[PDB]
């Protein structure tokens, strides 16, 4: 393809596809109802990402947005992916710690605001206003990270030790990886335009595969996803 | 801004923002799991409205629709707000009366039809057909109001007296305020065009703040949102 | 109207409308909470389809997509219908057999991928790539049909005999009817273009009414939707 970033979109498609197939085969035969929930959530995540990476590779998930006096290539398909995959990742963490329903609704709702405002920012034609939406989205992200540390960590330590241990690892992975996304957006083609689109696409591919397939490998190898039984 | 209705969009943004912050601080420290559910639902409502009012203020949430031989300004962001906030408001009422799952699904589904058909009507280019969609949406609204009076009132009176009392007030607020929306649409810029857009925008701002922040102030001050405990 | 397929859109609108009204009246007075769930899910299905058939009849739900060097009429409103009605139909089947939550999430998620990739395929401007999306969507469909036969049939036979019996019939109806959709798409205006749009529209109308109103008549006449009580 004639876009230099094609190679990273192709690799991302392949890695999300391979991760989906691996999780699908690994979950074959699992009969524990708690483990089935985690396999279902965790396999859906790279499956959705696979479809949206493929849409970017083939050019469907790209649009041109005028701002700063240029026509700027915006990959809108990222937001369609993240709208569904980021609440699913949060549901994996919430189910692990048996979070109450009100906390789950708060997290999923804040996450929806985060991604939706990011999408508005990405498509906004007045340059200075793009950063207003970025700030609102980032505030929603900070709310999510606060709950994961000062609601979820406190509950986990009261549960089975393998649940506490696996939650603590996946919480730390999540906070580090998710915090990089607003930074890549700010310095890349959607924001200040300091990093070119080809490098930005590489960075999001590394983050996405780590936050989805890496995350899932840790979770689905854990004893924490099974009920305690004899 | 050069649009006369800007002042009402600005005030609406500010009031939804202030209401979100108030509910967020008030819900700090609440540990009762039932109360947490109500705080989460009720704080999300003005937070979503805040983002969509801001999108209208900055001009993102506006499009031009040709009908009647003119280019007509249609604020489409209202429907994106209401798609999520109106089912959340109904969930507050349904949880208060411990409604059965089938009734909740009926209400949320009718509400989705109401808002979705309103959006189609708002974007329809053949003038006479706009009113066909308005009629279908209004029928869905009447179904909702019927359930709130002839399903929900009957259940409430069988529950704790503080639940019955708070439900009856919030039901009455809801029926009065929600019934005004189809009337404003019909006589305003989306419909017959008798009331100008600046006044229409004022009317929806008053209704929205009352139906979201007013509603939430009544609910979150009530004893009904807490479990009965010693 | 000047489109030859109008007659089938009109008939489909009428039949979905009549089926909605019939199910609404039949469900009046039902007080069993399990039966209420099934009436709510099953009445919503033709109600949503009614609105989307009407949008196609009036011309709102149609767009033109260039591919193969022509402007091709694509009825996009079908996908908006199916996005909501196909998971509702699967929920009817899953509730009947008391499926576990993980299996329900797998089914609904695969169904979302099926319809979303179908929509991307329908709107794709590069002709050969339309069939890549068709293949991905069809793979998701095959996953769904596998679960209905090799997860759901095995559970049903362990339940009440009237539940097993009604599930087996509705499963067979579902597999036969749903399998025809990818074939109609492939040979019709969205795909290879061998069957003209007027005949394609007839075929989808027959399938839709059978898969929604036919399905619902079988289910809502069954004893299986009521709890076992004295
Ligand atoms: C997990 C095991 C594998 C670990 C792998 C980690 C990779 C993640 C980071 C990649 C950034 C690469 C940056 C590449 C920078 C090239 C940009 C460039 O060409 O910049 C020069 C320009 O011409 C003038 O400034
Ligand atoms: C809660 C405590 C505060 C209560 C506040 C309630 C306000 C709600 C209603 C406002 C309608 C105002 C209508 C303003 C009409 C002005 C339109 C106008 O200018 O019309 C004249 C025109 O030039 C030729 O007909
Ligand atoms: C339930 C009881 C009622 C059962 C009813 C079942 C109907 C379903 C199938 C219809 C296909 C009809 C196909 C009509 C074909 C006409 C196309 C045509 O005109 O093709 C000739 C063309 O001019 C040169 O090839
Ligand atoms: C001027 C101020 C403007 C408005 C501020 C920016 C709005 C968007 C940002 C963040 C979303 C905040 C989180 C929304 C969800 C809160 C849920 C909540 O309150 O949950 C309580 C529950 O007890 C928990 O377990
Ligand atoms: C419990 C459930 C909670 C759910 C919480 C969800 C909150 C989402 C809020 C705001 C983002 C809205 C974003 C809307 C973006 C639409 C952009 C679009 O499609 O624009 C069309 C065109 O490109 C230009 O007119
Ligand atoms: C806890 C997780 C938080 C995650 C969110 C952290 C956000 C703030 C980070 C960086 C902003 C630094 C300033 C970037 C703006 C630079 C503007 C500019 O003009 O830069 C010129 C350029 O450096 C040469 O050409
Ligand atoms: C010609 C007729 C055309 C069709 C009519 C217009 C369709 C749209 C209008 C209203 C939605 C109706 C409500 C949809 C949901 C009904 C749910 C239901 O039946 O719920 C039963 C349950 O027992 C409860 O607890
Ligand atoms: C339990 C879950 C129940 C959920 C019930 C939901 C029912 C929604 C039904 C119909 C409205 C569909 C509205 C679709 C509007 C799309 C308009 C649009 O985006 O148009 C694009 C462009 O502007 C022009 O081609
Ligand atoms: C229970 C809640 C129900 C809520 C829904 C109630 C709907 C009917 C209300 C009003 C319609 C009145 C007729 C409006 C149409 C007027 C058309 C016209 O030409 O008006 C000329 C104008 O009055 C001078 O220029
Ligand atoms: C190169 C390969 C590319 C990727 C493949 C194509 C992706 C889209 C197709 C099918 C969706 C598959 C189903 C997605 C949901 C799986 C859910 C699951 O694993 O559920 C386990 C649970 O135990 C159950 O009860
Ligand atoms: C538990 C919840 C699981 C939910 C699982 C859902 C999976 C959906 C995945 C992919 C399809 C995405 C389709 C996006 C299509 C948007 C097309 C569009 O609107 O295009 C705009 C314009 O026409 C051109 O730029
Ligand atoms: C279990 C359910 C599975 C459902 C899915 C089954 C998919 C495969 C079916 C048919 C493809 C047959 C080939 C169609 C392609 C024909 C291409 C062509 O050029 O046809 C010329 C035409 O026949 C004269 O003009
Ligand atoms: C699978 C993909 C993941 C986990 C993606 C996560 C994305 C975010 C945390 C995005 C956050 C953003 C902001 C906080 C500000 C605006 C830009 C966004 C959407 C990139
Ligand atoms: C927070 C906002 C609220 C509670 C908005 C409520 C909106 C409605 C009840 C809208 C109803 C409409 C009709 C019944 C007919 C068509 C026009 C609509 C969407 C305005
Ligand atoms: C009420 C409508 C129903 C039950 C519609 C069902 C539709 C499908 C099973 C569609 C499947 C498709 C594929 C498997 C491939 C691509 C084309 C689709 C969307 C037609």
């Amino acid at each position: 393809t004639g876009r230099p970033e094609w190679i990273w979109l192709a690799l991302g498609t392949a890695l999300m596809g391979l991760g989906t197939l691996y999780f699908l085969v690994k979950g074959m035969g699992v009969s524990d109802p708690d483990a089935k929930k985690f396999y279902a959530i965790t396999t859906l995540v790279p499956a959705i990402a696979f479809t949206m990476y493929l849409s970017m590779l083939l050019g469907y998930g790209l649009t041109m947005v005028p701002f700063g006096g240029e026509q700027n290539p915006i990959y809108w398909a990222r937001y369609a992916d993240w709208l569904f995959t980021t609440p699913l990742l949060l549901l994996d963490l919430a189910l692990l710690v048996d979070a109450d329903q009100g906390t789950i609704l708060a997290l999923v709702g804040a996450d929806g605001i985060m991604i939706g405002t990011g999408l508005v920012g990405a498509l906004t034609k007045v340059y200075s206003y793009r950063f207003v939406w970025w700030a609102i989205s980032t505030a929603a992200m900070l709310y999510i990270l606060y709950v994961l540390f000062f609601g979820f960590t406190s509950k986990a330590e009261s549960m089975r030790p393998e649940v506490a241990s696996t939650f603590k690892v996946l919480r730390n992975v999540t906070v580090v990886l998710w915090s990089a996304y607003p930074v890549v957006w700010l310095i890349g083609s959607e924001g200040a335009g300091i990093v070119p689109l080809n490098i930005e696409t590489l960075l999001f591919m590394v983050l996405d595969v780590s936050a989805k397939v890496g995350f899932g490998l840790i979770l689905l190898r854990s004893r924490a996803i099974f009920g305690e039984a004899e």
